[PDB]
């Protein structure tokens, strides 16, 4: 298969995390597979089929915690792959598959809108924030509180190994939002005095379990213990289909560089081995909410968002499988 | 008046982390009154008596949460200030600072080494080990543990903002340990395959409360939530009488630029606040055993040290005041 | 504009508390709306619609927190404006609006009766229960499981600070049920004889989440600590709609005359304030069932019953509005 | 009136625990009925109809607390009886009974074999996982795990009174499954290198509460303790629609004889009570999830198991009844 | 015997509780002795040995839950026991009573001052305190804590049956410490925004719990629930000795019309019962600190404070006694 | 190296379970001493002292996780060594052993009435009370409390494998106590009627911990999820000196065939193991007193019956030792 440049530029980049958050990996995902379609040089439908399956495969084996890659991916490709069997003609497989792939990118763009207007009423005026990692859903509802007139304060986690509250804390600072950045360590120390806890999600589970970025499960096992509101501002995208019939999630291990640099680490005795979990799975009793585009859920309330919206395709092979 | 240079050297690599870990503070305090007594250039005891105050003043005014320090600086001039008022001649005085900066040196290093010899008890053959910081008390007890041939692996958290951990890690690999290092935020992730925690301790409170290195707190709540073990080794001379008759411990609030470096702190906007809380209090719930000298205490205990060891002198005010 | 007096009694009674209790409170305003409508003097529609805005204007304007008052509103809102805005003439739109408010004043009386019926089969022969503030669909409950030859007993809580209690002794009492009247710090006390807990709600949110009379939340708090199952007896007009897109609930902040009264309370200095919420808000995790007319719910999920029944009229503003 | 000798003694044996287990119970039920119509003398529908109303009580009237009986009983009399006042013939009548008992009996199987698939996928190389009783959903889930090459172990807890795990240890064994076999009062002891429990069901309500074997609770709780999942497989027929309407399930008091051999409680004094309840109720806060033959859900969805497949029954009386 | 006026005159008082607050009770217990020792008119030593015994008695039965009185009691008759029983004539015992009388209530205040002082070390600046009852103990830590300077908010609970809040309110309003006056209902509700909880003790025992007025461990667990710590305020002599050899102590019942007044209650029906416990019992789990006059302990440490002050007069009866 | 018949006798029936119980143990072992010395023919002292030696091995050897046992033998040895050490001719260092043995044996009988005398005080008029094992202290409890006509019932867990609860609900019965049997499994089932457990044990650590007969940890876990305090009977010699110098108690692992007979367990597969643990260890958490026969305390308290009672013999080796 003729593959364009851009579908291999976009994997190097979910790998690499130059490309990162689960909501814009999976719109990325979606404009690879829109460029592929742009550009291919394919004569016939079935050519192109197999272009656009093979693109699939590419960005379905980048990064594997987040389903919201591949829930864009199976939003783009259930569409291209019942034209190609009804016989579309080969224009019509091409703007099947362009027009999904826009399809999902405004509808996430909008669903993190709604999002922030959802979540920011249940922030109120005063309120310190602790949130974690970097989230634009999380931050949608930060923000759209702050555009409110609600006096707010937001506690930026580091997040390590790499860093992501940095950019979560100048993203905030820069809409005037007064921050407080701490290391990871400091979450229960500064416990007391937060009012609510704003996070995001890569996969939410079946059961009401929540993956995000690792040292999640402590900020939020710590809120409960002080009884502070942990609310998990995430996407019908960020729910994991596989979960309804068993599967567990992998948690991505990614490489040991990114906690102790190269230089030093191979300095270091061989008896030390560098464990780098990317993400951590909270239970679903220690959030207060998932904020949903379609709304408030308590967590154990993801069997339905899935069963309504997923449950379906779990009978059919994955859209760009043989 | 004439303090000589050592005293002035040890205060600022107290206060700058050259020197640090509650007990090398101690000992190195113990040390800088040791050389101003020897070099001391008086020919009455006012004038070293003077000295001895002095020099104590400037020793304590560096770093406040841990009590090892005052507490070592107290074993020395207790017995300076006892000698003085009895009329002790310039020598006598001289003797009694030097024998008594020794002792409790001495002592130091001899609990230390015991304190390993009983926590090594209660440590099994195959477990998996977590820690936190880098504390000479706690390494004693993994230390002796592996001496005495069983095979443990510990899990070495991070530590930041500092790193300690890397400190932690190379010197448990350095006896044959293996180790795991992590991020702070995977101590939860990590805790279902670890089967005890041991760390130290800054300052132990009459209530049995565990002030120690920022992150502690997490450690050990969610030990608690996960029933491992959570065993704090520490010295006597951590224990904290002011506590006795209700003193909450300082909590030391330490330069932002050990969080973010100068270079890229100051290009960041003013209303971002960096906080760098250097301890956080772990409640006495969360604790099973702290591990002394004098052997396993449950950590309500923590009264009973601090009467027999500490309370007389808390009708008499600092052996170093005016 | 032409408002009839039993609308501005309705309102200055469910004000003073004169009439008080979700249901009841609901159905005076359904009610209140009926009068409305048989008496209005308007000769066109538009003339009849507008009074029926302004009535229901008046009506939402008295108390806050208790969802049921603004959903029986709705009940009868959201059929005269269908009604209205399809072309209704005068006697069609006043026998909608008074048919309407007959229906649900029917079936608030039907769901009490049917909560009863089920809830009485979760009391057990020989049962201590505990209950707070007066709720009908609480003591429908209690009343059936009595009818049934079932020998309970029934601990009242006074319920400050409008001793609430006392009503529901007396009225207990007096279906042959005996009871034990406890001042509210009592509950802890007595919750280790108690078997059931018993409740209502104001309102029910989005994630399960129980409003109730002040205090419910400390008696669900100990209820839990003890084991002892608590158990919601709520209508579906409980349920709170707003909350699936993020809304907070109201808490009332009422007279402080009704804690401390007026005689009593001017001779109080300028630095005491009397505070007076009449509603606390209980977690999910605290409650056992909800017991509505449709049945037996976990708390959780509230959500469904929010989806199906309510949230529909989400995407348009209220049936009263301009 | 004309009750075929198959009948009678599947009622015996299932008295007297000869056939046990709630599926294989059900199984067991449905059998029966089929053969009373396969070996039925009536000549009119009528008589029939008869006949299995009848069959259908003597066989609800042997064993209360597993649902899974009565809804074998209803999947059978549901059809039987909507056939019946059609105004089917003889023959129609005869296969409806014959054709849906064998529907219900063979998706029970086929039930069994998908929750194990299912749960399968929640096992993980390495696991040890505890079990209670003799579930055959709970020994598909291991199988199935370990036909898929994963080494686990399964701690087999023994069962009193009935000394069921010696058949859930043997079996086991026979695949080829290490088993570690202990008495019930160690399930603490061994939950901290437990990293999974897998249990049956015999009864689940509309809030999440699972009916099971004597001890399932305090394996539940102690799990709960530890942080392991607990993981109940069931079948949809497990699920108890009487709770929708707030029955409470009873629990099953069967012989002291089985707890105390007939010889020696003779001997024993009249002042020694031995009571022997065959099941306890887990609650669902302690339940990770329900692995069903339609999937993965959290405890708290239950009800929709229930709303969606036997909600339709509960307005009508049951088939059996006249 | 030949008791005064003023000794009947108190214990009338104590009943009525027109004099109440476990120190103030003991003080004027102790009061009482000293009159009768002062006033009477024996002539020989066992006379007034006599009196003092009878004296002793009455006081004693007057009001059991607060172990002060009693502690009191002994404190002065253990000493006018020994005087009498080694021969000391009139006048020597006429003084030991007074004597030991004034050393009781001097002592007292004392103790007052300096638990008020060492508790307030544990206030800082800002905080929001919230109290249960009066006691003069919690109000000495909160009146030290505001002349320090420390911009303090107290949270009054109302306290029915008594209505005990108000005085704390009148009273910390008047030292021009803001206060907060809610009903004990409210106690949840306001856990949010409180710092620190501070109350009375009327009776500490061996193994750390806290009787206290009824709505004490209410407050305490939802101060848990928070980790708002919870610190009792109380004199050595509120601990109670004979729980060390295993006694429960009494909680006394009050008499049902200082709940619904007289007027009222005898209209009420007969099956309608009124409870009122003056008391309940905190578990020691539920507080961070007792501030004894002799300084912080954990609540498990008040069996040392008995070993050492109390232990000893267990082995003989009580000093009144023949 | 002579040895008398008795001591191997002893050694055998403590190795059996045929002696049984931690008192009864330690009553056996200093019994078998005192009668190695009675009839020894031993010349010399250091011939005498020899067989006392060698005897305290043979029995120290039987079983290790009761320390009862050892502090029996150290209590006889300590005494005999220090006699032979001072030169203590023969007939001299006989009645040492003679008389210390007998010594222990009476105390051992009056710790265990007065711990009855202690803990029956604590029992009510009306309660329930489970138990486990066969504890002689925890009975004295039961048998007290009811000899003071309190009408009580006792809870008799049957305590798997060896059948202890047999023998205590026979025992309880004998006295007139009605008694309750059911299986370990039920413990959690009917610990909602139980007021009340009352447990021994056979070694109590430096931090509170309780190791008692298997399942002991259950029971206490389920009374603390429900509330019900729960009180260990034990002796002083209960509590184990090794602890507080770090040494964690062995967990005898008993015979295989305990729980499965020898004829039934030849016949099963070679893959099933049959694990045996005789005790656990409940955390003191789950604890509310010790009640010993000095007095009631707080579990964190079992450090002072140690420091006090045991602390001086750590310096030293074991009696018994060369
Ligand atoms: N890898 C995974 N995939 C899916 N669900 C998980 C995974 N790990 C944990 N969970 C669920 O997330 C929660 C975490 O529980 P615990 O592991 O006990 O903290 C539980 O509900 C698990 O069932
Ligand atoms: N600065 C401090 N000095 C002494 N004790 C403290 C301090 N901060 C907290 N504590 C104690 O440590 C524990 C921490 O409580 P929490 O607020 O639950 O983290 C409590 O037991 C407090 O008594
Ligand atoms: N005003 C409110 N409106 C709606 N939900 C609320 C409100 N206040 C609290 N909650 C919810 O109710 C629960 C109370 O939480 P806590 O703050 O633990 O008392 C949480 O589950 C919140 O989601
Ligand atoms: O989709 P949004 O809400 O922006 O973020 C969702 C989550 O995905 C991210 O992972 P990574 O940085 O790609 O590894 C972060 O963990 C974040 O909370
Ligand atoms: O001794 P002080 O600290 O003042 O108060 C101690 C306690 O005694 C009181 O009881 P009551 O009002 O006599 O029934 C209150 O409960 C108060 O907390
Ligand atoms: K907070
Ligand atoms: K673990
Ligand atoms: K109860
Ligand atoms: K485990
Ligand atoms: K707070
Ligand atoms: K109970």
């Amino acid at each position: 298969a003729m593959i364009v440049k851009e579908v291999y530029e976009t994997a190097e980049k979910i790998k690499s995390m130059e490309i990162r958050g689960a909501g814009r990996i999976a719109r990325a995902a979606a404009q690879a597979l829109m460029i592929q379609a742009e550009k291919s040089k394919a004569k016939e439908p079935e050519e192109l089929w197999n272009e656009l399956k093979v693109a699939s495969k590419i960005l379905y084996n980048t990064r594997p915690t987040a389903v919201s890659l591949p829930n864009a991916l199976r939003y783009v490709m259930h569409r291209v792959k019942a034209a190609y069997l009804g016989g579309a003609d080969l224009e019509t497989l091409r703007f099947t598959a362009i027009n999904s792939a826009k399809e999902f990118i405004y509808n996430s763009e909008k669903a993190i809108e709604r999002i922030g207007e959802i979540g920011a009423k249940r922030i109120e005026d005063g309120d310190i924030i602790m949130t974690h990692s970097h989230s634009k859903a999380a931050i949608s509802v930060m923000k759209k509180a702050f555009e409110q007139g609600k006096n707010i304060k937001v506690i930026v986690t580091e997040t390590r190994p790499k860093w992501q509250g940095k950019i979560t804390a100048k993203e905030l600072a820069s809409y005037g939002i007064p921050v407080i950045y701490i290391v990871d360590s400091a979450a229960r120390h500064y416990m007391k005095m937060t009012d609510k806890v704003v996070m995001g999600a890569d996969s939410i589970t079946a059961n009401g379990a929540v993956i995000n970025k690792i040292g999640t499960s402590l900020i939020a096992l710590t809120a409960k213990e002080h009884r502070v509101w942990v609310m998990i501002a995430a996407e019908t995208y960020k729910f994991h289909p596989a979960t309804m019939l068993g599967q567990l999630v992998e948690i991505e291990m990614r490489d040991p560089t990114e906690v102790i640099p190269e230089e030093e680490l191979r300095t270091w005795p061989k008896n030390i081995e560098v464990w780098n979990p990317a993400f951590d799975v909270t239970p679903p009793e220690y959030i207060d909410v998932i904020i949903t585009e379609r709304g408030i859920i308590p967590p154990y309330a993801a069997i339905d968002i899935l069963k309504e919206e997923f449950g379906w395709a779990l009978k059919y092979k994955e859209p760009w499988e043989d």
